[PDB]
């Protein structure tokens, strides 16, 4: 038996690794996301950034995870990555309404493992998950919103014309 | 009595208290404008922080009215605050329009005073409301005359596409 | 439908809103206290920052639920705000126990609203509370105490001296 | 009855003045344990320092608890406090085995009494504790754990090089 | 036998393992001290301040003890620690009072032990208690009694109007 | 057609894809040795360090190439990502065996994806290669040999001994 697991179910342990696959996969989403803004034929740098750096921090949220499991005595154990949903992404609106998709689906499995770790009365879980993703998952998915309602208007009849604009002047760029 | 009081009406002091509900009023009715710009179904968030930068503005010259309530040795006294005249605000053209005519409320009640006080020989009062508010409010309408004139420039046939531009291009944001 | 809402309860919404009007209603109360104790015939400043400070915390308080509640995806509802209980709050020592009842009213008002959210399984709304307002509460109904405790030490057979003497020497001044 | 309390239960009350009792306890023994290091018989500087820095952690444990006991206006009430279970303390592996099994009774007192707050719905005490013991404590024995790996590995046929080399190369010292 | 003890008798080594646990023993009764004079029906700041800052002398004096205790090549054996001799502590005169016969109770087992060093020639004990403690004990000591005058000048008929001013005007503060 | 695409070959496309997955797989292998050895019952920093930079390493050439493909006016193609090969990766020795095993896979890979390029008549491919991967390779699996040789020579008849003091004297610990 472990040396140091104390008050930490299979069940918990379980489903965190299940977590890291969601996360891990959730970065290999926005990994492609970003690349398909990067293609010479899409070509809206602001675009493949923002999905570049969630790419990012959806890797960074499974190590976060990883740390915790072993800091709890669990063990990590890895399962099959499985490629992105879309090889092309279509347009930025199409592409913002994938990732709040997305999101939501972190946020729904992140709450069910809050409402796991209360059953098993599981404090430190709990008190994980509120400190490092729960807030965090709000902030990112108004931030998406906030975009969507700003892409939607600039449709209009000018559809290119509002997607340079969006990407422009509400996206990061060099 | 008042071991201070002097030159100073009844008539004055009501007025003064009267004033201050109004001021507290457009604060709140800012405040309430600044929420509504923030809702991830809006989404300006330079609209949010013009207006919620003159809640701020307005709070502050009830405090200074009441400051020289106490200044004067008169008796600050408050009211119950009634709710802004909307839930929702509609577009920032509906918003910029609402704004004016609050001001010129705000405008018309500080020459209403000046008046009382001139009538009452009160020249303190008189220089008081001439330093701190007369001209501020002359700018602030003045400004917000030029914003109408943008957004409404900006409507054309392609109405979300100029509200978006006016609030990037126009409006501080981050 | 709201395009962020995710696991955000219709009671949560309006107690939330509820909430709001409360603290506005305690910062608006603050905002008497403070301009009463600027009275010349009253005059102690200390007294008057002391409750200055504290309807500015309110309005804070009221704005961070605000933004809570637009980043849930909730609707800000806003209604009147009755005036203070009182025109004129007494001796320090009355000014303070009022403030103690006060306190305790929102710090249950809390309580509340983090027991429903508990029962609704909303973890992040619970978190919120946790992080921002309950311990903020309780540190400021102790400070309170400690200040009722002093105050009432100086009552002795000449409460004109001790109501001075805590205003110079507890209460901060310029 | 007490001017500030409110929703503290005389059960978390005792709770609180027991865990105190635990804490103080413990400091005690790591005490015990960092002189027994410090004997010239025994000449091992980084497990010395190790367990006089966790006497201090254990001793601010103590007084935070206290400290929130007094802002939740319950009474802190001390109790006679035993004297550590040995008086010699073996191997740096037997104290790091020690060591665990006491963190293992620390942070079960602390899962209990997270426990009797959550049944009490006194979400300050649940906060505390999650913002200042739980993660404190999983982080602690995590440590320990790893210690007691190395340690046990550096056994071989050579505890002396072993139980040195890890003091010298592994703990902190001079 | 110790590879270093020498000229350290059996009599010294067990009197200095009673002082630990007598300045051990001064330091909870400090610790409760500061905490009473913490709570909201007590809210004497200073006189807190002044206790807790006791009660880490204490502590270190008993650390000294036992560092010199393996100087010398004895064993350091702790006992149980009783707890102090009330729960509440009465008025900052009781307190300092109390205080007073404490540090007495201290002095005289510091002047014992130097006796028996005396009687058994062993000089470095002697000098480790003139360098390190009997001034010490000296200097707080008087520094107590000017605080006893100071406190019992400022009774008269104002009991409560004197306490305040002492913990103000003479005890250290934020 | 591509816009841009240029002497770039189907094949070499094709090809950069597989790569692609090799290196992402590569680096999520690096990934879990890196948290095995964070284990509580493994607790090898410096080994845990090294392959955690290595899953970094891996991830950036992944991305190098996913860069190229797009400057080359290729379309990036994400496939399912395998899991590591085991759960559990034995010792220091055994890890660094099947690391080694791993990289001269990826070696192989590259010196064809090169010979491909040569029989395209590739330059611009081969030099991209040759710049960003081949010498860092060639330098990874000459320091990965020098750790296995050290490796070796520590095991002996003690080899807890031998891996902590590999860990400790030639790895990168905190
Ligand atoms: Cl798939
Ligand atoms: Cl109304
Ligand atoms: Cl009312
Ligand atoms: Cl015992
Ligand atoms: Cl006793
Ligand atoms: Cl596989």
């Amino acid at each position: 038996s472990s040396q140091i697991r104390q008050n930490y179910s299979t069940e918990v342990e379980a489903a965190v690794n299940r977590l890291v696959n969601l996360y891990l996969r959730a970065s290999y989403t926005y990994l492609s996301l970003g690349f398909y803004f990067d293609r010479d034929d899409v070509a809206l740098e602001g675009v493949c950034h923002f999905f570049r750096e969630l790419a990012e921090e959806k890797r960074e949220g499974a190590e976060r995870l990883l740390k915790m499991q072993n800091q709890r005595g669990g063990r990590a154990l890895f399962q099959d990555l499985q490629k992105p949903s879309q090889d092309e992404w279509g347009t930025t609106l199409d592409a913002m309404k994938a990732a709040i998709v997305l999101e939501k689906s972190l946020n729904q499995a992140l709450l069910d493992l809050h409402g796991l770790g209360s059953a098993q009365a599981d404090p430190h879980l709990c008190d994980f998950l509120e400190s490092h993703f729960l807030d965090e998952e709000v902030k990112l998915i108004k931030k998406m919103g906030d975009h969507l309602t700003n892409i939607q208007r600039l449709v209009g009849s000018q559809a290119g014309l509002g997607e340079y604009l969006f990407e422009r002047l509400t996206l990061k760029h060099d």
